[PDB]
């Protein structure tokens, strides 16, 4: 018997999926959410051997321990002990496509644990074992005999126990599968890995027990009366003495509490569940849940005899909060929700797949510090934690399915197979039962990437019938099938339409408007975020703001599913796809989050932050207009604190207090300002600062900023007169000037500023010269590979048009002695077979006080294409340990994503000024720059740069941030133009329009000097 | 408000709404025309495609291939091999569907929709050709002066412009040339605003109170600096009202030793003043022409944000033409997209916008009625690097949207002045 490959069979002699058990024996303790005696933990050392299939696994391991097993902690992921390699691969199956078959060769875990049993657990009740997720299919032996089998690698599979153990010692024997039937509906983009991964457990209940419970609450059109309706089973003996009280507990306070007999209402000819039982509490002017103010109650599950003897207790906090579509929109409290959401897995890069308290709460307080009040499941429930720390907390979950087919063709060849769906039932009926009553799961979905079959449909209904509370979603078969309540589509961008056959993304905005279309429009998957990337982000919630039906989305995703390795000195480096000599593999694509797997921010989270800011701000005359995009709360723990700078130089700061009701204005006159007689250019900053702190905030936590430019002075004085001369030598192979200690020379054969001298040290490594590329992001190679090229990527066009292999022709270099300057004048052609792609014009302009203005003017060839940048590039000879500038900052900010960035006096050391992206590419401009210092060097005008100890060749030469060995000097890349990053996907070229450098004839100008 | 005269003489518009109506849409992939008729219930059963390519102008190759396409269908036409010249240029492909047969409401070879791509350019590495004269500076305490052959240019040291030119002993200009920051109103400009009841929120009325109009430009800088083969002048002045810094311009003027007066614009534009209606220069030239001949977009009127349905190449009008004949006189006639623009013995060469008539802008703003204009000494130009968009959305608030307002704050354009 192959069970393992057969999708028929799912599991075998496995008890009913239900909510989290306790078993409390005391009512106080299920109140206060206490440890219950009754709930043992089976995590620890356990007893391990990998096999290279199960028929491999010797019979003796089922009576004995085997002595080559190794001793490990449970729960855990084998791949992660180093017992064979963990797999990434996105789409592909890492098999064989071949259902229900898996290879012979099956990498087979058996785990192992010799623990101790209380007398008094087998002397009554009922002792069943859980395993909270074992990926991806076991049997179970405990003292030898066989127990059962189960499948599904993210939903727990218990069993009982009670005649099988004995008081004192026992063992369990876990034969844990890697590759099952299993393993075709479980094909989500991300490492797989296999073993006991979540936690293990013992579970002691009376056989007069709880089975189930389910709590609902319903409202009044103002929501002043609330009624909590609780359902219970029983299983064990039917009598009359039986019953159930549900109370409900303000936190000490009990606000109401019911007390009923078994027998529920008549359903049918043949009469009710005797075994059942509904309580209705009525609670008036109930405290609502939401993300902004996640209010909480217990309720407390009493079976007791009517005599008062309690036989136990189990309990659920209770959220009161009512999800629902209406005319269109979905309402959390009759009120429209604007999902600010993003996309997480499961992952740690020490401990794989296995998640724990700490890094679930350091999540949560990172997402809601950075303005998210929403998560979605990808693609799987979760470590049964999560939903609780959600609740209390406040974040809106998606609880989704444990089914992602994306491997097959069509991608709905299993899905629209009614022999998969028993299989796939499993999956989503198993989750509802375990997660309905978590009041901070408001949204089902039936899974992921799977096409639309049949079973859908089916399945869908299933919850609509079971749950009419939550909405249903799924995005598989073009995001708007009839299995879906929600137009769930992924990276679907806002204006442009993508019109594939059978399964096209429309424009969001256009997608709403549809023939016959009424539906909400939640992205599941939006601003793919795939190192430098989360272009066009304010484009998104832009639109999010304007259009009511467009109620936001889950941005993918939320940490790179990167991991450590260690090298020949044992120290640790990020790893992606291929680097465990697994293949084939899809390389870098598992890192696609806004933070590292170390939970350090990429600077693309802080213009997430920005963008999700439930505060917008208009300016008008002296007046601040506030208004607050929340839906419940006031701003309570809000005050404004104000600035005034020219230049980076303050000249006046205060706060006021806030009092915006939700979704209310206020309006905040500013002090006549001192108007500045200096000249340069005002700009007026606010940001909200939350002075006290919260479960997730510390104080003074800035959660919402906004600048505008204010009165602007130009400048008309002139320059003062210098009275010296600067001195021009013309030599056959060399221009020189020379003013003071300060001296330039310029290559006749080449054309370029070759050294600079302040004093006789040198300033230079490599001349300074034109730059029209740049290191390739993520997004501008796309899925294109060395073996198998996408034409259409924006690394590929430029490689094939020559823009690397670009060589410079010189086409003029001259002198010339002005009145009080030297002037030279270059100009440059950079062709590529024949054809001409680049022209570049510059004039320098050294006058009497040693300062140099550049002059740059750059043709581009219409039908070549468009280049990433129009700059100049050198490596400076100064390794100086800080950069100031007044700029956009303080982090890496470009084009098409700089909202976040302000404009300001920016101070950092030369390290930050590199983001250390796993795969390396450019990285750390910051726009919007007048004024740059390094050293002795400073640069004026208007324009974008980055500053770093790593050359453009060697961040494109190069697969890993760890293998980056920095080089002599400093590294410069000033730019007049800079191309958007995009990343509204990264498998085809996402840059909008307005971002592209398609103008022709670019013009910028630099003054270099000395301070 | 019409799209026609009240004699059914056509509005510039009419063509740009013509354009985008059109029952026709063109797609190109390499050289495949993709057709798409948005015909509902006809084929294409009076319709051929007209095809020409041209470089900066001259036809290298033009075709005409028949059109089957049925309602809401699609057509695709392979073009033949076209030729890829040496020479350094811009290609243009343009193709028109044609309606060969008469119909109740129009005449054979009736043009029903059009469009227009870049093809290949071949950007010109070729110097410029050998000279050998040199350029002469005089310097008086208030003019500086440039001599070469019977060719004089004449910079005032005083106001800071060029103040007059000459070919042999003949004027070439009637007024110096000047920057340009404002336009004549149209209607979108005014709005419902009257000078009896003020509209502060009407374009007019934000340029009016910030002085734009009554700008006085203050020197600066005005220096002047001889090399190898070329002079070199070097301006910046400042247009200021009341205490208040509007724009700052700085250019630099180029004359060499073949004839040809390159120049650099650098404007500077107050964040916190309204954005300006154009960027650009003028002059009253002293010749009256009677041809203009200019490469770019045309034939008609055109505007930065209705300019689709003009098309690029090499347009002559007789200098009426450039003129729109609105009742109520506004800024008109200009010509988007230029690369070349030629008057008399003039040529201006580079990238930029023109309008070109016997009209100052001074004039077309004083005047209420067209028939009341009366035609000056010698031929106004305006050349703008930029202009504002026209809008039309509505015409009683603000209606030009933000790509074709002037927000950048700082910008650039160069121009080369020559004689053939
Ligand atoms: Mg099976
Ligand atoms: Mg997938
Ligand atoms: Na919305
Ligand atoms: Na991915
Ligand atoms: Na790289
Ligand atoms: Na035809």
């Amino acid at each position: 018997r192959r069970d393992w490959e057969n999708p028929g069979v799912t599991q075998l002699n496995r008890l009913a999926a239900h909510p989290p058990f306790a078993s409390w024996r005391n009512s106080e303790e299920a109140r206060t959410d206490r440890p219950s005696q009754q709930l043992r933990s089976l995590n620890g050392e356990w007893r391990f051997a990998w096999f290279p299939a199960p028929e491999a696994v010797p019979e003796s391991w089922l009576e004995c321990d085997l002595p080559e097993a190794d001793t490990v902690v449970v729960p855990s992921n084998w791949q992660m002990h180093g017992y064979d390699a963990p797999i990434y691969t996105n789409v592909t199956y890492p098999i064989t496509v071949n259902p229900p078959f898996v290879p012979t060769e099956n990498p087979t875990g058996c785990y192992s644990l010799t623990f101790n049993v209380d007398e008094s657990w087998l002397q009554e009740g009922q002792t069943r074992i859980i395993f909270d997720g074992v990926n991806s299919a076991f049997h179970l032996w405990c003292n030898g005999r066989w127990v059962g089998y189960g499948q599904d690698s993210r939903l727990p599979s218990e069993f009982d126990l009670s005649a099988f153990l004995r008081a004192g010692e026992n063992r369990l024997a876990v034969m844990v599968l890697r590759w099952s039937d299993g393993s075709y509906l479980e094909d989500q983009d991300m490492w797989r890995m296999s073993g006991i991964f979540r936690d293990v457990s013992l579970l002691h209940k009376p056989t007069t027990q709880i089975s189930d419970f389910h709590v609902a609450t319903r409202f009044n059109d103002d929501f002043s009366r609330a009624v909590l309706e609780a359902e219970v089973q029983m299983c064990g003996e039917l009598r009359d003495y039986l019953r159930v009280t549900v109370s409900l507990w303000q936190g000490e306070t009990q606000v109401a509490s019911g007390t009923a007999p078994f027998g529920g209402e008549i359903i049918d000819e043949r009469g009710g569940y005797a075994d059942r039982v509904t309580l209705r509490l009525n609670v008036e002017n109930p405290k609502l849940w939401s993300a902004e103010i996640p209010n909480l109650y217990r309720a407390v599950v009493e079976l007791h005899t009517a005599d008062g003897t309690l036989i136990e207790a189990e309990a659920c906090d209770v959220g009161f909060r009512e999800v629902r579509i209406e005319n269109g929109l979905l309402l959390l409290n009759g009120k429209p929700l604007l999902i600010r959401g993003v996309n997480r897995h499961e992952h740690h890069p020490l401990h794989g797949q296995v998640m724990d308290e700490q890094t679930m709460v350091q999540d949560i307080l990172l997402m809601k510090q950075n303005n998210f009040n929403a998560v979605r499941c990808s693609h799987y429930p979760n470590h049964p934690l999560w939903y609780t720390l959600c609740d209390r907390y406040g974040l809106y979950v998606v609880d989704e399915a444990n089914i992602e087919t994306h491997g097959m063709v069509p991608m709905n060849r299993l899905t629209d197979d009614p022999r998969w769906l028993p299989a796939m039932s499993e999956r989503v009926t198993r989750m509802v039962q375990r997660d309905r009553n978590h009041p901070s799961v408001i949204i089902w979905s039936l899974g992921s990437e799977s096409g639309h079959g049949a079973n859908h449909d089916a399945l869908y209904r299933w919850i609509k019938s079971v749950d009419p509370s939550r909405p249903v979603q799924y995005e598989g078969g073009g995001a708007d099938t009839t299995a879906t309540d929600i137009i769930c589509p992924m990276y679907a961008r806002v204006d442009e339409d993508q019109p594939f056959p059978a399964v096209p993304k429309w424009s969001i905005k256009k997608w709403l408007s549809l023939p016959g279309e009424t539906r909400p429009l939640i992205l599941c998957e939006y601003a793919h975020a795939m190192g430098n990337s989360l272009g066009g982000f304010a484009k998104y919630w832009q639109a999010f703001r304007q259009y009511p039906r467009l109620q936001g989305g889950f941005v993918w995703d939320w940490v790179d599913q990167s991991l450590i390795k260690y090298d020949e000195n044992g120290n640790p480096w990020s790893a992606y796809g291929g680097d465990f000599g697994d293949t084939p593999n899809d390389r870098q694509f598992c890192m696609n989050g806004l933070v590292f797997a170390d939970r350090t921010p990429h600077p693309a989270l802080t213009e997430a932050k920005h963008q999700q800011q439930f505060f917008q701000f208009r300016l008008s005359g002296q007046t601040i207009e506030v208004t607050s995009e929340y839906l419940f709360r006031h701003s309570d723990n809000e005050l404004l604190h104000w600035m005034v700078a020219l230049d980076g130089k303050p000249l006046a700061s205060g706060e006021v207090p806030l009092d915006v009701a939700p979704q209310g204005k206020q309006l905040i006159e500013l002090p006549e300002l001192p108007q500045p007689e200096s000249a340069g250019q005002l700009w007026l900053t606010v940001r909200v600062v939350q002075p006290n702190a919260t479960a997730w905030s510390e104080a003074g936590h800035i959660s919402a900023w906004q600048q505008w430019r204010l009165a602007e002075n130009l400048s008309v004085t002139l320059p003062a007169a210098s009275h010296a001369i600067p001195h021009l030598t013309t030599s056959e192979m060399d221009f020189c000037i020379e003013l003071g200690n300060k001296r330039w020379q310029f290559n006749r054969q080449s054309g370029f500023l070759s050294q600079m001298w302040i004093g006789d040290k040198k300033q230079l490594l490599t001349p300074l010269r034109d730059q029209f590329t740049r290191a390739p992001l993520d997004n501008d190679i796309g899925v294109s590979e060395a073996t198998r090229i996408d034409p259409n990527a924006w690394v590929e066009r430029w490689k094939a048009a020559g823009h690397y292999q670009a060589e410079a022709a010189l086409l003029q270099c001259t002198a010339d002695t002005l009145a009080d300057a030297v002037l030279i004048t270059t100009a440059h052609a950079w062709q590529h077979q024949g054809k001409t792609l680049f022209i570049s014009r510059k004039t320098y302009r050294i006058d009497g006080s040693g300062q140099m203005a550049i002059t740059v003017d750059v043709e581009v060839a219409s039908d070549t294409p468009h280049p990433a940048r129009i700059g100049l590039n050198c490596q400076l000879a100064q390794v100086a340990e800080r950069v100031n500038w007044l700029g956009l900052g303080p982090q890496e900010n470009y084009p098409d994503r700089l909202t976040a960035a302000c404009f300001d006096r920016w101070d950092l050391p030369l390290s930050d000024m590199y983001t250390p992206y796993v795969f390396p590419s450019e990285n750390g401009l910051r726009c919007g720059t007048r004024e740059l210092n390094y050293g002795p060097h400073q640069w004026r005008g208007d324009f974008q740069f980055n500053i770093s100890r790593y050359s453009q060749q060697q961040l494109m030469e190069t697969s890993h941030r760890h293998l980056l060995h920095a080089e002599e000097g400093t590294w410069l890349n000033i730019d007049g133009f800079h191309m958007g990053i995009g990343g509204d996907d990264s498998w085809s070229p996402s840059v909008s329009a307005e971002f592209q450098l398609s103008a022709g004839r670019y013009h910028y100008q630099l003054v270099w000097c000395q301070k």
